[PDB]
């Protein structure tokens, strides 16, 4: 009966089961990501490897219908009061754990074409993330430039890059130049790329959810400390689904090492790590009240709200109730920044009509 | 009050070069930490392994005369306007990378004996951290109890425990119980238990200072998610030298897993992860402005200042210039909580007339 319009910096689409089977040549078509949900488990096959074997809860973790039917998804946007929404891959994310650059490149093209033709075509409120090869810089630059020509506003990078392709390495430089030139936002989504750590013991569910942060913090440390962002002032990076309050914490950690350990520090930066973070690093959250304190108390203005539809850790179907609780008693300019404006700085959707 | 009088939750004592040479059984003597100073490098040997190599400029920058001479240390405390100070090991920290429980147990006993008898005895302004075995719970419990009887107020644990001895494991339960029974604070100091040189490419120095956070965040997640803090309401944990504003960020991350991933969460907790963190998890910093933000906007009141005397990361010798600028225009109550009062909740030193 009373809702506030929001924009969302994070959600996922479920690709068609046969997306890659139907579109790839026979040398490639059997090796592309395949999800099986059977007998209370999700199994993912990539290029002859079991990359996931996760329990499901057939009772208490049932997927929203709109995950399975894109017309129910658009009703859910209106019901939740979300206008614009960034859309990341689901099965497509598994291209980041591929070792074959050819399988990666061709699976990425297929995904970027399907997403635009068949999904983004449903509404210009949908802002797609184009995948680019995590394995090969020439392949990555080619696909970013092709995606830019198709109208994509952001590329997805996995939080854990392949071995020897850390984000501080020179191998990425041409992608940073190409992203800056095209004005593409680089969106680094957590929980993607090779597994780094899996908790097995007591508290595993909570520990595993924390462990997915460390690749995101490391990626920010790598981009800032390496001068990648310093050399590319127009390059903006969105850390998707990692929360926000650690970002000013990391700025202060990097400034302390930069100033106190300066005799070990190479390269030199034109400005402090914390200044590059506050200028170019954005982060999304779903429920975290601390994201608001980062803005009001830590001069970190690059916070974006995200629904993370249709994941358990997102807000659905209580988006409006969550955002009411979050912003009870908060300056409406801060609500406007976090829920609408940062989104429209990074992304272009059609004009949100006014309500009076 | 020409000075702002502070308590320091973090500093280090450099052990006598011959501490272990003289005190250990003959069979163990050669295996204890020892160093060679040649070319312009200090090399540290532990039990048949090179654990650390440093240029002498960096090695000796951490060794102003107060780092060695405890009489000069007390003068430097007065000069810096610091009253109470927690003192952590330097060479003793290498017990956390030993693989032999007997060698670790005996080296720890030698350290704890020297520290109380020859260092802590000069002033009640000094609060020592007793080491306890990282390798064997019975050894760790016996030494915590012995150290308590000697009047120790805190024990040091390494941030990266040995493989299979993660902090969520049942093996630690007897130690949590002994620490709670004795009123002993558990102090986890970052950059211990593991090699700190992880990154070697561009931005390496800044990246490595960030990587030391990941074991600290993992440790808090393990202690919260396992129920170790929930089962021991009297147990307080100090995370030393990791900064502060990531702690409330982690509180929110764990609350989101707890609530949205509840069907996968074991054990259940008597209160939310964020309530355990705000009740029992303390954290120190030297320079970080975001630490004040965590208190004023994220309801995280467990923030302690530390000089980290005499490390480069710390404020020495500009302690008054740093804390004056940090707390310029800050609520005196908040300045008092962070610089004085959390210190005296954890640790007992003679009370200043806060008359001033
Ligand atoms: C520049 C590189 C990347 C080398 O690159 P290249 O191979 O030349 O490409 C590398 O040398 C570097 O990162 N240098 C900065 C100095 C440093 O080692 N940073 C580690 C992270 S900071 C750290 O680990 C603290 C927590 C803070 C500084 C003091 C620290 C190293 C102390 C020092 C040294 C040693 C280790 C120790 C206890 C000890 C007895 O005093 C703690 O375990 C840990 C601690
Ligand atoms: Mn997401
Ligand atoms: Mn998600
Ligand atoms: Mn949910
Ligand atoms: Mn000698
Ligand atoms: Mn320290
Ligand atoms: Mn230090
Ligand atoms: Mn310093």
């Amino acid at each position: 009966m009373e809702k506030l319009w929001l924009n969302s910096a994070d959600s996922h689409v479920l690709e068609p089961d046969d997306l890659w089977e139907r579109a790839l040549p026979a040398a490639l078509r059997d090796r592309a990501p395949r999800c099986v949900r059977d007998n209370g488990r999700e199994t993912v096959y990539v290029d002859g490897q079991v990359v996931r074997r996760d329990p499901l809860d057939f009772a208490d973790a049932m997927r929203p219908p709109g995950a399975l039917d894109h017309h129910i998804r658009l009703k859910d946007l209106d019901d939740q009061g979300i206008w614009g929404e960034v859309v990341f891959p689901s099965r497509g994310l598994w291209t980041a754990v591929m070792t074959d650059p050819v399988l990666a490149r061709e699976c990425i093209k297929v995904y970027n074409d399907w997403l635009k033709s068949d999904f983004l075509s449903l509404s210009p409120r949908l802002v797609g993330a184009a995948m680019v090869s995590m394995l090969d810089t020439d392949d990555a630059v080619a696909e970013l430039r092709r995606a830019a020509d198709l109208g994509y506003q952001t590329v997805f990078l996995a939080a854990t890059p392949p071995p020897g392709r850390e984000f501080n390495m020179d191998v990425w430089e041409p992608l940073w130049a190409a992203a800056e030139e095209a004005g593409m936002t680089v969106s680094i989504h957590i929980g993607t790329g090779a597994d780094t750590v899996v908790a097995r013991g007591p508290g595993g569910a909570v520990i595993n959810y924390v462990e997915t942060l460390f690749p995101a913090q490391r990626a920010v440390a790598q981009l800032v400390a390496s001068g990648a962002l310093d050399r590319h002032p127009g390059l903006r990076v969105l850390i998707a689904e990692a929360g926000c309050a650690w970002v000013p914490a990391l700025a202060d950690r990097m400034d302390e090492a930069y100033r106190q350990h300066g005799m070990f520090v190479r390269p030199k930066l034109s400005m402090l790590p914390g200044e590059l973070v506050r200028r170019q690093v954005y982060a999304s959250f779903q429920h975290d009240e601390t994201a608001i304190g980062a803005v009001t108390a830590m001069n970190y203005t690059n916070v974006l709200w995200g629904s993370d539809y249709p994941h358990l850790e997102g807000t659905f179907p209580r988006t409006q109730e969550v955002v009411t609780e979050l912003f009870a008693g908060v300056d409406p300019e801060v609500r406007d920044l976090i829920t609408r404006r940062n989104f429209t700085d990074l992304f272009t959707v059609p004009a949100l009509p006014a309500t009076v």
